[PDB]
């Protein structure tokens, strides 16, 4: 069937592509790059174009050792994009965000969905998210963006990831957030050494136990740059390659800077599934 | 999970790229291309360089809708020769015909990759005399016809019972069962559905316990889907290679090996990691 947020469904029966629109200086691929308005709508419309149903609007870098941005600043960079793809274009709107005033001012400006790497743990993050009545993405981190990369550990990373997703479903839907409401995200990168990621992403369909949407970002990641030795921009192949395996494995959102690539790659999955 | 050939083994608990090289003017996404003795080692390098460990060479173009006997030789044994006499890497000949097979092998070759399964009159003879590895593909009809009305009541029990008839007769030739190959020949006698449920599918061949080869790079399966033209065709042919290598297809035909390369990274790194 569908998610919904404001009129729009979104088709989980296909992998719906998630394109990333950073309007930061210092995101760890694409820092300054779709950082003035202007910029940021050529390029949202170049994902549209391209393919994705969803687009992915984020003001803070939470790459590992990423500076803190301040909530006026981050408003700054987020809301007015918000506000003008909103009023130009038939999309879901995604806005990857931990702050409570983002997540509210966001809402106001026509997003759809709340894509927050920290679980609404931030203070009034997890009332103001409830308050907005929109869709919500909890993802599993070990750690903060500042430690999350000295030394990774788990006794049994599925259990850890099975029992964070558990105990967070809990507190959103004791909050008011219904939960099909809920999208979960095991949270590649964050927290997770190299061989942890492929363990993660080799047993991917387990996480499906939950019934609800999976949303997977390994878009450029590190775990595809230390096996192929190449910066972000060539890492294309590897996160396609990834976006395949995770697709097959029925994980419903794919986020990824590579829109057209990413798109090609879901026609051939979907084509293998349907068969 | 282990080839051996002229001393040369070949690891296949790992997936393994081999390279495309034609060597016609009329192949269905790169003919004319590699047509001179010297862009043909050229390309052949750039290959190696971005991790082939099989280079695939054929005289002959057999996309939907001949070629003479002295015309094929011509074009494969002497790009045969220099590459065996060059570089330390798996050469295979894609072809059909006795005399091919026999004069490539002398120049050196490892493998013979023949889409007619050594069907043609002395092939299959030709091979054994040989001793090499053979591949046998899969292909309903002969590529005159192959496309008009592919029809399968089961498409998987029929390519089975194929490969059943076609490894019997290769052992009953003296052929050793542990030296063939299998490709269920995707684009050959298959319509658009036929070819993605051999994919879903792809995983059952396994029973025969033979390495599996397969070949989807550029075709039409994937054009028909991406509408773009057979150079456009490589993000939609890394994920065909990826879905195949999954299900642990072992030898995977591509033109373009720097991506399928990369992308088998990933498929072994997810796949050891259990
Ligand atoms: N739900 C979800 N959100 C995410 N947001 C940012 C990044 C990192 O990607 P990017 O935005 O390009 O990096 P940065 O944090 O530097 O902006 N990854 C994820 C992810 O895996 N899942
Ligand atoms: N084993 C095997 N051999 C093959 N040889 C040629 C082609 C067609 O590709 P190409 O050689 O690039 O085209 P052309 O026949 O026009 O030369 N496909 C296969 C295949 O799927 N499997
Ligand atoms: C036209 C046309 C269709 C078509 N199909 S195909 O799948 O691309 C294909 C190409 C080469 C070979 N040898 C077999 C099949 N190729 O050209
Ligand atoms: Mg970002
Ligand atoms: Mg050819």
């Amino acid at each position: 069937m569908h998610l919904t947020a404001r009129g729009l469904t979104l088709d989980l029966s296909r992998p719906q592509v998630m394109g990333i629109l950073n309007v930061t200086p210092d995101s760890f691929s694409d820092g300054g790059c779709h950082n003035n308005l202007d910029q940021a709508l050529q390029h949202a419309q170049r994902m549209l174009s391209a393919g994705a149903t969803l687009i992915d609007i984020g003001g803070e870098s939470t790459r590992p050792g990423a500076a803190e941005v301040s909530e006026q600043e981050e408003l700054d960079r987020v809301v007015p994009v918000v506000e003008a793809l909103a009023q130009r274009f038939d999309v879901w709107l995604s806005v990857d965000t931990s702050k409570a005033a983002v997540i509210t001012e966001s809402a106001h400006a026509g997003a759809h969905l709340i894509n927050d790497i920290r679980s609404l743990q931030e203070p009034g993050a997890l009332e103001a998210a409830a308050k907005t009545g929109l869709p919500v993405c909890l993802m599993h981190m070990q750690g903060q963006p500042k430690n999350m990369q000295h030394s990774p550990y788990y006794d049994d990373l599925m259990t850890d990831i099975n029992r964070f997703f558990q105990h967070h479903i809990e507190r959103c839907v004791a909050a008011g957030i219904a939960k099909n409401k809920l999208l979960l995200d095991p949270g590649f990168g964050f927290g997770k050494n190299l061989a942890h990621n492929y363990q993660l992403l080799a047993h991917l369909s387990e996480l499906h136990h939950f019934e609800l949407p999976l949303l997977v970002g390994m878009s450029r990641k590190s775990m595809v740059g230390q096996l192929l030795n190449v910066p972000p921009q060539q890492r294309v192949i590897g996160s396609v390659a990834c976006a395949v395996i995770a697709a097959m494995q029925g994980a419903q959102i794919i986020r990824v800077h590579d829109v057209k690539e990413t798109v090609e790659a879901m026609c051939i999955v979907e084509a293998t599934r349907s068969a």
